[PDB]
């Protein structure tokens, strides 16, 4: 699936990303759509041999296992083919665990090298929410 820009912000507002420790909703939206361009379905080959799964392009080596990452992590307790799935629910939980763990949004490349900074608040502008 790819999402809509305000189809994506009700959804992730909906599963508890209107302000979740400090990140406000239109951190994720901007962070979704630099690293998966709206699509629960984008995978991405890192040159570590690591891959990243999804609409937040989670990464194998630390936070899901794929079976095909030497060392994964797996710190979200997931396989990385759940999280490609058109209902965000298991990205969105893991995305918590994420940013818990001693990360925050820097985890993110996308996040940390782009969105940070911005007026995120143009990613949910007339949106309502």
């Amino acid at each position: 699936k790819v999402f809509g820009r305000c189809e994506l912000a009700a959804a992730m507002k909906r599963h508890g990303l209107d302000n979740y420790r400090g990140y406000s909703l239109g951190n994720w939206v901007c962070a979704a759509k630099f690293e998966s361009n709206f699509n629960t379905q984008a995978t991405n080959r890192n040159t570590d041999g690591s891959t990243d799964y999804g609409i937040l392009q989670i990464n194998s080596r630390w936070w899901c296992n794929d079976g095909r990452t030497p060392g994964s992590r797996n710190l979200c307790n997931i396989p990385c083919s759940a999280l490609l799935s058109s209902d965000i629910t298991a990205s969105v939980n893991c995305a918590k665990k994420i940013v818990s763990d001693g990360n925050g949004m820097n985890a993110w490349v996308a996040w940390r090298n782009r969105c940070k900074g911005t007026d995120v608040q143009a990613w949910i502008r007339g949106c309502r929410l």
